[PDB]
RNA sequence: UAAGUUAUUAAGGGCGCACGGUGGAUGCCUUGGCACUAGAAGCCGAUGAAGGACGUUACUAACGACGAUAUGCUUUGGG
């Protein structure tokens, strides 16, 4: 849906990604496979939100 | 202790030979080039061009690829 699919975006996967950078620079993160798969989540959303206009 | 005569020494050097260094010629190689044949084909840009700067990865000088959807995203067919 064109609104589900900004919340979760806009909250999730970017509030996320926050914590994940932020975490891994104080040197108390590991799972850095974590990063790179969030990252090209939003990659995808903003591609269907695009296309479907 | 007479008259006469002729040798060794090699501080160093010369010639020959043996065995080592320095140096990168020669022989054998090719990821790179040069001269051509035939068939395409002979422009891009204000709907922002040709070339550039700065950026993008788990840590990343710099080469290639990409542009805040950044070492890639979707879809349609090959494997």
């Amino acid at each position: 849906l064109t609104t589900s699919e900004i919340e979760e975006q806009i909250k999730s996967s970017k509030e996320e990604l926050f914590n994940l950078r932020f975490q891994l620079a104080t040197g108390q993160l590991e799972e850095t496979a974590r990063i790179r798969t969030v990252r090209k989540t939003i990659a995808r959303l903003k591609t269907v939100a695009r296309e479907r206009e």
